[PDB]
């Protein structure tokens, strides 16, 4: 009754972030969006870096397009409004400082403290909702340790 | 350490319902079963409509096949009973007062009020357990606005 | 480095079905078989007609062996049970109702409701397992507008 | 504004456990630890029991591994203590006699008596705290009708 | 409209193992790394054996190969631990007791007892973190019926 | 029982474009049409180019003919719309910042960020569905290492 | 409109090797190459051995140049890297035991059990990255029944 | 730089059969064969016939020796099982409906609905395996419109 | 034992065109046809012209009778329509830059980019099918280097 | 209608060589010239020996000219590079290991396995184009069993 | 710079036979010869007859001696295996329905179907190979309309 | 041993008509005849002219009688259809551009382009088929430089 | 009817050159002239030596005049160009090994291998085309057993 399986596995040391419970975070997520109020829905994580090394700062940045589209209309476009640590992230670089993050924290060494996320987005127009219909796209969270 | 995710979302203006708390409503949910009372537990929700008009009536029906069946077995198959905003619901046309629903209620233009919400199921059969087994089955609540 | 790639499509006006997140239908899929039921596994999917003409009725049959065999003997077979927007489907016509879809509905003209789309298949025998091996087929489901 | 949602159950007659209240069972818990007792937080639940035959007595045990670990290193265990029904569980069988139970208690035939369902787990090693982290596992509470 | 679609199945009697609620188990799996603890993470799953006979002892064991590699250098090599049922499986020849599975459990003749499965993974090495870069690698999880 | 295979392969240093994965990219792909909304499917991949010089800058064009035709009619042709890298690629010269690649990113040196890729495609006129056909053309991505 | 066709096939007895799905091997392949690895893309396939005599072991080996070379350049060569079964393979004779391979496994008599299959090829000089081309050759997969 | 190319064609009006994607179909084939079946592999197509008149019926036979033989001993000969259009083709005449067929199918008139086809073969003798030898010989599909 | 072989060739410095995966390209090719469509079936190739000079503009024509006509009957002609390079060929002179062809693109010096060619070939009238029968012709594709 | 037509063969017993599939061998061939490359087309063929003896050795050797010329101008040369069963051709004697060749392989006693065949030639010259025109030799495979 | 060329041909109304393509048959072939099979190449053609009478039956006979013999000895002698349109021919009268060859299919009146042609030939004497030389001899094939 | 042979030749400078491949053209071909088309097999060959002089035009004709006749009956006669260059030849004189011709071309000046040569005939009379025998005649082919 | 005929032969023991295919070698032969390569065509043959003395060497030379002329102006003469064997002729005695033969080689002691045979003639003097006209001449090719 042979019943094969694929895995897989990404490593690269000096760790990247992980879900705070000790989990690996998602790959997808659905938004809402209420044209009441012209937001989509906040989604929220918190989540606990991990390194191998407890000095160095953490780089963050992202790819060029944090924007969704139509799934039959690659014109259509709005862009994304991200977040984490405490503050706003960007296609260019920013740096968290390694001493305000707790890796001698609750656990063990390099676990960093919890830290929240946030992914949220809007209409890229004030005032307007936009077409009906299941929109998609991709955030690429780039990031590194300085 | 770059980590991409996927987003998605779904705009329909003249708004779907949601959760009353101001947040999603479920993807998912269980349901359990007692032969000693055969019936399925009521699970129950209370939800608040948003929109894009505050006069027009909302419409509401269901598809056609509000069943579960067998996960390995097509065959087997028992309904489903529905009820939402204070009566049953159909694969025919509903409608409902705007005016009976508090779009000018306890938060903001377009918020209704809290709506109770039922999601039943029973045996197709009465003093009638049926098979053993994990079921399964969508209910595909149709809805709009008149 | 030049590196190309393949490109086709295939339009036919009077649109076919898709998948109801607004993407393509799957090209293949693999089924289980559980003797101890003696079924597969029921293959489910919701899907969303679309159009050109909001009004024509659609027309649906299959071609003549919806059936599986052995992949090393053509002399194997096995029919399968297709059921599409709540009933069984045949070689013969089917046609279904625009009204009882909802072009007008959550999205854009033309987009139907979401509708349960269902692929089993079963021995032909009853009370008997077929032969242990590696089985193939096609289904090529007919579908036009009346 | 057409929003599907799942649904599913399970069935086996002879009924499963519920809650006391007249609900379903938690599906997931958390318990504490203070290495001050070397103890986890006794979790609790009152339940009762229903059936389909009130004179059949009810067997219980486990599965093989009622322990916990690490939820990034498999190699850590921790063994989990259960009892239920006044005494205390196995991966052997255990039975109840039915007219200990109550089937023709307070409410209604097959409902049995309110019983106490206890939840505990300990360092497999004495006078030794376990490693700093986010520990898992499942109790897969093995149970039927004699 | 014609739109066709490829099917395909394995029947091979004495039945393969499949998920505990009632449905295939995956094809494909993601693990994380983290060199913090330089461990994988410890993915899991709850499992039900079906069958064709009640009595006969379940055989297990592995492909040559449990170990991952690099996407792009075929000369990397990690193994792979797994361990199912209560226990680690191997390249050799395990065996597992029939009576200890609950055939005639919660639901129907040859539904097992749910089993704990596990596919984590590991460097080879000790205090040694792997090389940056995606990896990959199959299981092939030999099993019969003795 | 001898049996032959054939093998190729394509070296050009300063390397091609590659799935992100760490796997090769596709040969051909599918893309569907809804007239509903004149568009093909949006087909999109994240990608990872490799280099054998982390400064040189990454030139880009196209040949004369990204458009697609009828099997059976070479007289019908509709463009294509291609993008990379977060816009637009032409049959003229584009050329990308190394810096703005992360060849020092979460893996090895060379191995630039995930980069979105977009395959769409249109009617050459607008309000206007093609005639209903099987479809092809080919896409050559003109790139090299400035 | 008689339209005829070529056929042909090859017997041998004692069977040939196939891929595990039961469908037949490759004819082709392509392999990249990565300078920043300096290696190929190792190309994997899982193949099911068949025969006509349940005992006899396996032998294998391989015609004298599993190298590749320039189309229009025959004097650079490559050479390539072939394992299979779990080991590597050579220009001299393999052999395997045939009770390691399960040929009463999964499905019938003489089907043996998945075996990985492996294609790499590398430069011959290390720190080498070979000329810019379209390279070929052929691998000539002796093999027979002890 | 001259260089010249041969080019033929055959046009035989009430159109000959065609492959189904809108391209020609193939001039050749392969075939594998497992005595442990003792079949060949069952090739197949989906198919679509062209005509000049949607009414007239299409008329199928085969010339007299759909057989294999010895690419060097004329003497040995193996049948050929041919079967398309949902049922075995003979050397004798067949005849199918064009309404069966959808000429006013999914494309254009003219173009029928997609047909299975279907090339297999066997051993002449029951239990036999055939010579070891590479193997070959034409079918001369005779097909017209009624 | 000894065989003898004929071998030819021809140099023609300022190189022809050869085919993209650097081997030579077709001397011959069979096209289909379609009364339904009224066109052969459009062959194409994608080509690698190479040189011994990077500047030269490359020269184009025909002669004077890309056309097909009856094996037993030289009085049916039908006209040839060919392009290469994205646009079409004549018998009088073309020319295409040389900048307009990467001759330093992937591979070495004067290897151009890939270039689509094409065949097809129509009735001379429209309207009209020809005469059922084997056809036949000759491109002989004069080129050179201005 | 009588038509009358020649045949003529060869014995000559302890076979000469064949072609691989089972058929005879080219009588013609053509080669290709890059003078980007300055080397004619590499041509291949995969064969197979047959003889009368499964001991003897088999001997190979050329006669005096493997060389091209002009086809009107006898003065013009260029030698042949002929390289056979994985090293070059002399017109000196070679002989080949009949245990090196697997007479009793895949097929029948006496078939050889696959060798592979190789036909280059280049100019006598290094960095030397010969003169534009159509070249002509031939090559007497000198061959015999010792 | 005249040049004279010589003309001829036959013209027998009632026509011979030719190729199926469209051209004319052979005027010579040769064959192998292979004493490890003890046969020669079974050479093969497809072909058409034509006529100027649909009604009458086709004739055929053969010549005395359809045998080979030593190009340099008269003496040695060896017969011919001649077989077409499905079966053996001799020196004796055969004849063909014209029924049984479609005189009006895919082509024009006359046109038969497309019909196997088989030329063997082998040693007179079984378990013997002839004598080593070049072989040669005519067949004349007899043949007319009944 | 002495074996003597005889030789000729032929200058005419400004040269004579060429075989396109660099050889002698033919002195003698065969023609067939199908009187259900009533044609012979219309013969053809590509030529490339030679010259001294790569001005001067050159000049075509035919001597008086471009017919067959019987090889014994000098009584029957039927013309003859020539045509080269892309046109009909006569009796009379015709004149050909050497711009048209490509002495330039890939060879060397003096090497024209390949020409089409064409040579049919047909009956005399329509509707006729000859009489049944072989037939005989020739062309002289005048033809010099203007 | 008698019909008388004359014969001739001519014995010569220690045998001389004839055709490599077994049969007589010619008595006449034509050659073109290019006098834009200013060379006759360089007719070539393949022949095979035969004896009756496999040791002894061969000798060859040539008579006096190897020249042409005109055929009415016995003044005009031109050279001729023999070579054979892998080298040219002369006047004066050559010598051949017999080993460098193979008279035990495909065929029978005696049978030498295939030779490489040449005619080629040139004009006297160099850039000088020899006047228009037919001319002839005989070579006598001296030879003998040494």
């Amino acid at each position: 009754v042979e019943k094969n399986i694929t895995v897989t596995a990404s490593v690269d040391p000096a760790i990247d972030l992980l879900q705070a419970d000790g989990n690996a975070l998602p790959s997808a997520v659905k938004l809402a969006y209420s044209p009441a109020s012209k937001t989509f829905e906040s989604y929220r994580v918190m989540t606990q870096v991990h390194t191998n090394d407890a000095t160095k700062k953490v780089i963050v940045k992202l790819a060029d397009t944090p924007q969704l589209t139509d799934v039959l209309n690659s014109t259509v476009q709005m862009p994304i409004s991200v977040s984490w640590g405490g503050q706003v992230l960007s296609t260019t670089a920013k740096e968290f400082e390694a001493a305000a993050l707790g890796y001698s924290a609750s656990g063990v060494n390099g676990v960093s403290s919890s830290q929240e996320l946030v992914i949220s987005a809007a209409p890229k127009t004030a005032g307007t909702a936009p077409t009906a219909g299941n929109y998609s796209g991709v955030v690429s969270l780039v990031m590194t340790l300085g």
